[PDB]
């Protein structure tokens, strides 16, 4: 007898409730209420390579309702990834391939990190926009090479969560027809019925957005969920699979409780779980025929054979292309990059401009898409306002005519920072674009858990922010930024950067865009003051901090650091002369990045800041920051309120950035 | 005077006042010209008198950007903010900032800018009278009824926080909180309908809105026949009003130019011609003050409103002593012996637990001497553990619209929706509300967290799971950067107690605070600490000695949290190392700087060498510790294991502090 669909779904079930038992840890609920729901997509749609998860034409998978995580560890070691058994009985502890929400780059078949519910979502949505734009650039009439679905599971955390709507609502207005979102319809939370909470008429809803919705689906009937995936596959427009299930669906006792989302099922309700379900074998062990009936080495085997020789038959006809693609995919620069890099930031020096720092990033950005035509860029609303649009560029809008997208370079997100930094994070993770996108600094407090989540995968996303400071002026208190350049600095393995001039944006964008982890990049709203470097000084902007002025040689005065970041760099540069005339020698350290900074040499950072010789850090920000600079007994010049509604002029007057308080701060500190 | 004149005289204030400022936002207060006269002038409920009138109508306007409008209303109306400061618009200290303050102006109810968040405050607001009239109504005497407006645009209803406050405001059939669209076409980079295609009464009749869809929005009576159709509903309204941005400028109305920028001198004129408007800049002819004005309707209501209130005092002496109280915001009358008793009970009773749990055995506390706390959970009630044994769950009626009176509210999974409508039911009087949910996730809430310190009004956010202590989840839950994150933001206080003591002080601090307050709990049992009574006394002054030098080589370990077991239990083995260590909890380090400089040098003398300790990120630590101290924290994120198994992972450990105060005292 081979295996039926009862028999396949059950297996799920199975080691669902053994490795949570195991660990004594995590949700069993989820898992054995999409066990049906694992069979049809996986075993009857899904188009992937087991042995080779970084095939470039993949479907593409996601778990936004990630807690669920042993549904995805199950379905993957079922169907032939490489994650033993042995892996599957560590989930939950320290250094298995097996943690308790799923990580990209630990695990093969992850495609994204989620437990944050509703960042999956959005990931996926990035995922599909990738695929549309990478299909309708790369595709010719005599040779197709781009051409795979988007699904993803959610439930009710995810479709509460806001960045859903942020998300659904931009995938239905490009019409990225070949996403496919499975919802796990329980009617469960974890505080109880949803319905006392959250009443929405989602299939409505999901229409409203301009999505295909499949209502009322039996989420145990595998054949039923089959069928409406092949609907959805004919679709012209987005599609939400509502998928009716019973939460723990399967156990003896505990099915449809309040009680199964997040806690081990017990001993004795697994014992009689198995036999109500009338599964035999023992924790971790999987009968031969179950193996035979989920494995997918050899379909995977076939599929990307065939896409290989269509892939064969593309650089026949378009060598140039082909290339191309195989360099964008693997997210790898040109050839010549360290070149291109140094004539971007070589032109900056040359034309010597004062300019506000966003309009440093947008002739920056100018030049890197003259060089990557893999470059994405896009706004949240603030395209003219971030200057993240570029003159030769073309904007991404959906077919006047059917479905999908025109291709273009930069995309009008609409006023929705999460879902737009949580798309990058998608788009990122498909491979084939370098993606980045703006809103105003302070905003960042919206994006705030994809920017983390970015850092935690260790994807280059990109995130721009201008109007850093009080020097956006009259707009006031509300969009002033005072602790987030400092707050950001915090997340771990997220550089940020806040340069100073033309030059120190260059370097940035540069250094950013061929860097690993991600980055924000920090411009003002007002001109900046250019400021003139010797090669010696031009070769260290990209360690972070450096010596900008230095004291002269053989001096006799009083010596002081000045370490000053983005538009107080020019603050700390007119302070020279002035505390000079006070008898005070002043070394200018910028530090565009010191996340940057922190990663150097200890010979190097004592070089730029010497032991003994006394430190004032200037900043529009917080000052507590600077003190692992400065010490107890250094200075700040800095903001430690809110700020006003004023013109920046008045405001930079108002709240001590002047000559006069860097002097008397310079003069308390020497003492 | 004519509607047209009404709504003109906002035009000529709103194009005037931005090109004096040369910067703000025209567009948006010329669009909406006309539903300001139609909801100001013909339905709203108000006291220019009075702005803190209990029963008011709620205004609150979530395009902040339009500012103009909202000042302009406020000055025809005959609040108190007079043409000199509308003169004065976007100056610093001028009662009219680029967005509206609250605090800053009378009439300003919230503080907007940050699109989204004025309608989640709204629907905290609909909510706030909604309850307290379940709660104080009578059947021969009503004292509690008014309605909640919001104005909002394409920007509010594009961000996800919409969703989160309109979908549970839609569940909890709030049928009084009334939303006008201003339906335009238009956002910043052009054409909306390129990037937002939703058909948005549809998507709003999924909610459980009713839906007033393509209303004429410069047609005053038809707005008007709307509102009053809205006040008629079983659900809460959503009114669609089709308008042109900028509209009545003569050239550039429906432009892509007139959101964000002043209009010129040369439209300005060209625009006086075409309105026929002939007054010059700042000017308002007496007949447009006569049709505007509300003081003396404003004080006919409000005299009505008083004396229904004294013939509720005659028959309800104590409820309505209780309504003064509580809609005043003043603590009950023994306050300081009560909370004295909550503390000393958690120190009598020495109980080894979870700061999560002590956080609910204070919650019980509280509860008995507070009827006006307001508790609730994003979905993590039995998690966060929010509730007490006497709450009851706040739901909607089953067959009418509104709700059932209750006092522990389940928000759904909605951080930043929860925390804006906390936002709103703190400003709308009567309750004293509180919100949960797992600390990493203050990350969606954020900038909520950060208005409610700009406004200065007392919200409370409770975060718990609050390190790698949580275990198994792992480093997508694991809070590393949080608490540091958020002592960064100006005005929000932040405890993170090490114990049941703790948990007491930073609970009955934050309740009797005027600023916010994050408190901070654990997953995991921390250690019962005893006390002297001046320990005790010294608990509320943020960061204290709780273990002293012995009267060996002297250090401080400044210790918060769930780390200050680790600091204790360090004592010994320093002192076996010929180290006298002095032990510093830290349960508020923003509590702590606000004391004073002899204090301060009594805690952490100048010249006694420090480390710090806790499971966050280390940077923040040099405030205290300096160039030349020490940290045992962790930079990195965390990991998929039992909590006991990443405290030794990650080097939370006494052989770590050991080695780290040698290094320090080298
Ligand atoms: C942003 C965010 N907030 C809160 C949580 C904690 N949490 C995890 S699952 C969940 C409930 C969502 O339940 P649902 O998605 O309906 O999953 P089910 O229990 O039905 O599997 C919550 C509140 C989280 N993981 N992420
Ligand atoms: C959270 C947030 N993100 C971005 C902005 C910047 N911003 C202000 S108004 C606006 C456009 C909103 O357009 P709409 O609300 O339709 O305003 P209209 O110009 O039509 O009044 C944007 C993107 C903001 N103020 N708040
Ligand atoms: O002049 P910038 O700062 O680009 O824009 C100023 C204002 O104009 C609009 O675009 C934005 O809403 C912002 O508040
Ligand atoms: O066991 P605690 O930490 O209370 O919470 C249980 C966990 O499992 C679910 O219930 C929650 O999502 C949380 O992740
Ligand atoms: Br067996
Ligand atoms: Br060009
Ligand atoms: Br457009
Ligand atoms: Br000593
Ligand atoms: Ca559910
Ligand atoms: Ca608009």
């Amino acid at each position: 007898s081979p295996a039926s669909t009862t028999l396949m779904a059950n297996a799920i079930r199975a080691l669902a409730m053994d490795a949570v038992q195991q660990a004594n840890s995590g949700h069993p609920g989820m898992p054995m209420g999409m066990a049906e729901i694992g069979v049809a997509l996986w075993s009857r749609h899904l188009k992937h390579n087991p042995t080779n998860p970084h095939w470039a034409d993949r479907d593409r998978f996601v778990l936004s309702n990630g807690h669920g995580s042993m549904l995805l560890y199950s379905l993957l070691h079922l169907t032939g990834y490489d994650l033993p058994i042995e892996e599957l009985k560590n989930f939950r502890q320290l250094h298995s391939k097996t943690p308790g929400h799923p990580e990209y780059g630990i695990t093969p078949g992850v495609e994204t990190t989620t437990g944050p519910l509703g960042q999956g979502l959005a990931n996926a949505v990035g995922m599909a926009l990738g695929e549309a734009l990478l299909a309708a650039e790369f595709n010719r009439d005599d040779a197709k090479i781009v051409d795979h679905h988007t699904y993803v599971f959610l439930g009710d955390g995810c479709l509460m969560e806001g960045i859903s709507h942020e998300a659904c609502s931009l995938a239905g207005t490009l019409k990225l027809n070949k996403l496919i979102a499975l919802y796990d319809d329980n009617g469960i939370s974890i505080d109880g019925d949803v319905v006392n909470w959250f009443h929405d008429d989602t299939p409505k809803r999901f229409e409203a957005y301009g999505w295909n919705v499949i209502p009322n689906v039996n989420g145990h009937d595998v054949d039923a969920i089959d069928a409406a995936i092949a609907k959805a596959k004919r679709s012209d427009k987005p599609s939400l699979i509502c998928c009716k299930t019973r939460i723990g669906n399967g156990a003896a006792t505990k099915a449809g409780g309040h009680d199964v989302h997040g806690a081990p099922l017990g001993a004795d309700e697994i014992a009689k779980t198995r036999e109500a379900l009338g599964w035999t074998w023992a924790p971790f062990v999987i009968p031969q025929e179950v193996y035979a009936a989920w494995d997918a080495k050899e379909a995977g085997k076939r599929s990307e054979d065939d896409w290989n020789a269509a892939f064969a038959q593309y650089r026949a006809k378009y060598p140039a292309e082909a290339a191309e693609f195989e360099r964008r995919m693997a997210g790898t620069l040109p050839a010549d990059w360290a070149a291109k890099a140094a004539a971007i930031v070589a032109g900056a020096n040359e034309r010597g401009e004062t300019v506000a720092t966003r309009k440093a990033s947008q002739q920056t950005i100018e030049g890197l898409a003259a060089v990557l035509p893999e470059l994405l860029g896009g706004s949240a609303d603030l395209t003219g306002s971030n200057l993240t649009n570029w003159k030769a560029s073309k904007a991404v809008r959906a077919n006047a005519d059917g479905p999908g997208v025109q291709w273009g370079n930069h995309i009008n997100y609409g006023v929705r920072e999460f879902g737009m930094s949580a798309a990058i994070n998608g788009l990122v993770l498909h491979g084939g674009y370098k993606p980045f996108g703006g809103t105003f600094l302070t905003f960042s407090d919206y994006s705030r858990n994809a920017l983390r989540v970015a850092a935690l995968m260790k994807v280059p996303s990109i995130f721009v922010f201008t109007h850093d400071s009080i020097g956006l002026g009259e707009d006031g208190p509300t969009h002033q930024s005072v602790e987030h350049v400092a707050s950001l600095r915090l997340i771990p393995n997220l550089d940020v950067w806040r340069p100073a001039d033309t030059v120190e944006t260059a370097v940035a964008w540069t250094y950013a865009v061929a860097h690993q982890h991600p980055s924000c990049l920090i411009f003002s709203r007002q001109n900046l003051a250019f400021n003139a470097r010797t090669d010696a000084q031009l070769a260290n902007v990209e360690k972070g901090g450096y010596v900008l002025r230095d004291w002269d040689e053989e001096i006799v005065a009083r010596k002081i650091i000045l370490i000053a970041t983005g538009s107080e760099v020019e603050l700390a540069m007119k302070a020279v002369e002035p505390l000079a005339q006070q008898g005070i020698a002043a070394r200018v350290v910028s530090m565009p990045s010191s996340d940057v900074f922190d990663r150097q040499d200890a010979e190097y950072r004592e070089r730029v800041l010497p032991h003994g010789v006394r430190r004032v850090a200037i900043e529009a920000g917080v000052t507590d920051f600077w003190r692992k600079y400065v010490g107890l007994e250094g200075g700040v010049v800095g903001i430690d309120t809110f700020g006003e509604s004023a013109p920046a002029g008045v405001l930079f007057k108002h709240f001590g950035f002047t000559v006069e308080h860097v002097i008397e701060t310079a003069k308390a500190v020497l003492a």
